[PDB]
């Protein structure tokens, strides 16, 4: 039944297209002048509603899915599967970063152009920042893993601020911990996997609890169906809202066209050559057919700019349309949503290269490898915090000591590349799910 | 067994009467002069303890009851039942507001009297307020519906503050969202109903989870029994505490007797003529007998001034004493506790009319209809926030542009009318439960 | 299998010993000068990780254990068991306080010595404090019992700050409530016991829910096993971190040797004569063998300085090694972890006596009894708040009006005596568990 099967793909594609058309027409016809902030808020609001609907069920879905999938196979197979999945994510993220190096060195976006100016973008506020240390970020990562409390971990995550408690002499900034908003999805993933291993290692005592969690998860898929049916409207109004929020006739595109073209082509080549080729090589099966099976979550990733938010739609689509195993999907896809950030590593690396390129820095081999490794680590380093969309580049440049004086340039256009990032991240997660499913089948 | 059956009614009535006697005697004998703030806190404390006990179980009770009642009948019958319930609540709230217009126009409480003065009540602090917009309030309502997170929704609710991020020119206050304390009982109700529909649409997978939620709820009724047995002591000390908190020899009654008489008679006529008449007309059965069946929750509503807090006692009383169906009670009464505010619409409307009446405003027909409609909407608009006992009148007067310069007059006596409001709200919820039960029986 | 059975005892003892050796060697070799704050944070961090791991599971473990143990015996037996347990805890805490009086009067630590000076310790900051009232502390205790919300009670606890809302005249500090961080473990214990009674009073409806909670708890024991296997590393680095945090060559020991010797000998005599003698007298069974069975939690108590944190390890050890009944352990040990603070009452009393002794106060009989009773009450009074490690002594001295001008002396060395306190508290809990188990056996 092609007409009924493909209707969602048609709606979300038409919704994105109508969103760009609506927002461009509104902006050309006056935009905010005709709108005002109150009508702007009401215009964006259905997008916010979609995010609120999707951020509601990621907690039940992730927790119950990991508990019900981790306890569907013995711990030895679980360990082999997880180790191979972590290796696949690490390899793809490293490859994406190297690919970004390759394009950014070649196309040369940091040539002399309008983007040389940074007074308007920075205006002195770029240097003023928390300036979080790399060791502190890794410690906050390892403390958001193994959370202090599970309930607070369902809406809070450790972040280490810095105080000036060194009044005795030579004032130096010293860390203090204070939980701040944002889910600890990584901590819940770890606790859920560990708990599922525990129930599998129990026997008749845990059958009840597995049945509980699987039923809870299936009810959450039942919610996901209806949120999917709503999702095109939210995508339309969210995309339209964000392009009325800043004029996009082509001024920033004319300013940073080479950079944005690198980031988008890097995401496309990573999305449309590499991971498809890996899927070819290993499972010998059609990646473009599989990719077509998952278009509504990819469009939702584009619309939402949040990999965790599109995950329920993605798990529903992958289990329903594509012939992916339920337990493999349950285990792999949430872990991919908090570890695997191929596009994030990509445009973080391309950003670092671009800002090094302007002012004519060297970046011969050692600095290249450092950016690769720290980008691969920051793929998960940014995962714990939702606020740090591109904030983690600053700590990389602190580690490698590059000019952070114009980091604010990308904040004007973080909202475009991060969408393709989210698309690529969920894409890599799904391709890994299919690949590992067919391993476990073999 | 009349002697054992009616003992609770006797205790709570005697507790309210002893509370007023105790507080009046303490106030006449010196009150705070003989008491001091520390003994005042210890005096009020058992009332606070009762509220803490009741605010503990509304979350488990509401969530599990809606999940266990929503999944006891098919979604078509659920939709018809819910639509008719929402219509009944809307009709009763609209009627209560119109009734308030009718009394407030006739008895004329805004005549020239001591209440003409407002310098002491306001003293310039009345104008200083958040001044929340109507669109912003509706958006916060629709964001507390569909919560961002369920766990935080179990003790937090979206409220839109306003900042001054328009330093570029013509400084205008712009909204910012920040979650603030207070349960999102509306959001949990919606999620629970939706989830119960999901489990009914599943089959054998959800039987386990329905049995879980029903058992959890029955255990919470078991707690409700003992909290009921404690409740008269808390009611006594809470009423006594609140009348020692302000002298009530008759000064404020002499100041605002016409207003308070309108609000109380409006609640009585709504409670003792209208909803009884509707129950007569539809089910042909004794409303005063039914009303006598539920007196302990009504007295608790009077004592607590919190419709959500008396709800567990109300559900226990309605399922146990009166012949109301378990599933109908479970579904209807929590929804009534967060949507149906007949008395709230009533005294909000009467307050608006009274303050319009002093200074001799017109309010011919169009303004009357606007106050009716915005009061019917603010019945649920105030439900999401516990802090806004009478705060939502300010946004109505902002919508219709009346003098808010003496809104602080009612804050001295918000504590009296709101009790009868809570009584009427829970009364309307129960009458709707009986009426809709007998529809579903037919 | 002695070699495999005793390996954990060997690891944790060797870990504590290696911790003191490592920290003393680091401090002598330069300490912070060679370390810096960043490496200091990384050095302490595995200890923080152990606390985070243990603070994660106390909520599931305590809640599910009480629900599964409270509903394993009828309410009459539960009431007799609980009343005898509360009496045993009260008797042991009172005895510990009296024992502290006996040593502190005799050994005389408040003699004229270096500890007479307090300018360096206090410097005027000792008097500046919240100065919480005794009535307010008891009210906050009774409000953390019977929490307003369960979810917030899983990471927040009521604390009454004080404002200056008396600008009318004679400015006096008036209480205001505001929830502050720290679990309401007492409130969850009460709700869980009450809920378990509810499920036992139900029949077939609650069997499902008991099976759920028991399975959840057994999975949490499965986590406890692995946290136990990690625990020696955390103990080593935590002890080493805390002794590098302050130089401990003997300066503070030379300053307060008599005081610390009293506190440690009081804990030892309470731990090694009294509770063993009570166990002798009642069950006629080997307390030192039993004490040897539980050494890893006692060492963890020493390392962590947190009675609630070592509780999962303690329950696992007591149910597994020693022949203690599952339901008795489940019921008694969490209650002991939030009520029974024998060592806390002890060193609070010894602290009060010591500061009275310097400046040569009388403390004849009545003041002695007041310190005994208020210490026995503050055993639980400090339990609700984790921050008040020794903060509750100030309210005692406010009650009895002693010099608080040098309370900051103990803050330099609160970190040593509180460890032996935690050891003694968990010890008394376990001895009570064995004693009451053998009563119920009889």
């Amino acid at each position: 039944r092609c007409l009924r099967a493909n209707l969602l793909v048609l709606l979300t594609v038409v919704a994105v297209v109508a969103g760009v058309a609506l927002g461009l027409g509104v902006s050309g016809a006056g935009g905010a002048l005709a709108l005002g902030p109150e009508r702007l808020s009401a215009f964006v609001f259905p997008g916010e509603l979609l995010l609120r609907l999707l951020r509601m069920i990621i907690l039940p879905l992730v927790v119950c899915s990991l508990i019900g999938g981790a306890a569907s196979l013995d711990p030895g197979a679980l360990g082999r599967l997880g180790a191979w999945a972590l290796l696949f994510f690490l390899v793809t993220t490293l490859l994406a970063s190297a690919l970004g190096v390759g394009l950014a060195l070649a196309l040369q976006p940091g040539a002399a152009s309008a983007a040389i100016n940074a007074s308007v973008g920075a205006a002195g506020s770029a240097e003023n920042a928390p300036s979080k240390e790399v060791l502190d970020s890794f410690l906050d990562l390892a403390r958001n893993i193994f959370p202090s409390n599970l309930v607070s971990a369902a809406f809070r995550s450790y972040s280490t601020t810095y105080e000036e408690r060194n009044i005795t002499g030579t004032r130096v900034k010293v860390p203090v911990g204070q939980e701040v908003e944002g889910m600890n999805i990584l901590g819940l993933v770890v606790f859920a996997i560990v708990f599922g291993v525990a129930l599998r290692k129990l026997g008749p005592e845990g059958e009840l609890l597995i049945r509980f969690f699987n039923s809870f998860n299936e009810a959450t898929m039942v919610l996901v169906s209806w949120i999917m049916w709503y999702a095109p409207v939210g995508i339309m109004f969210l995309v339209a809202g964000k392009i009325v929020e800043m004029e996009d006739v082509g001024l920033l595109f004319a300013r940073l066209g080479k950079y944005i073209l690198c980031c988008l082509l890097g995401h496309a080549i990573h999305g449309l050559l590499v991971l498809p080729l890996i899927y070819f090589l290993f499972t010998r099966k059609n990646p473009y057919r599989f990719l077509w099976g998952i278009v509504t979550p990819l469009a939702t990733a584009f619309g939402t700019s949040s990999s965790s938010a599109t995950l329920p739609l993605m798990m529903k689509c992958v289990e329903e349309n594509n012939g992916v195993a339920k337990h493999i999907s349950r285990f792999i896809l949430p872990i991919g949503a908090t570890v695997n950030m191929d596009g994030a590593a990509l445009f973080q690396c391309v950003a670092a290269v671009f800002i090094a390129q302007l002012s004519q820095q060297s970046l011969d081999f050692v600095k290249i490898i450092t950016i690769l490794v720290t980008a691969t680590a920051s793929s998960v380093g940014a995962a714990g915090i939702p606020a740090g969309g591109v904030l983690t580049l600053a700590i990389i440049l602190e580690a490698v000591n590059l000019p952070v004086d114009h980091i604010s340039l990308i904040l004007a256009v973080d909202w475009l590349v991060d969408r393709s990032c989210t698309v690529l991240n969920v894409e890599g997660d799904a391709l890994g799910a299919g690949l590992l499913q067919n391993y476990v089948d073999r």
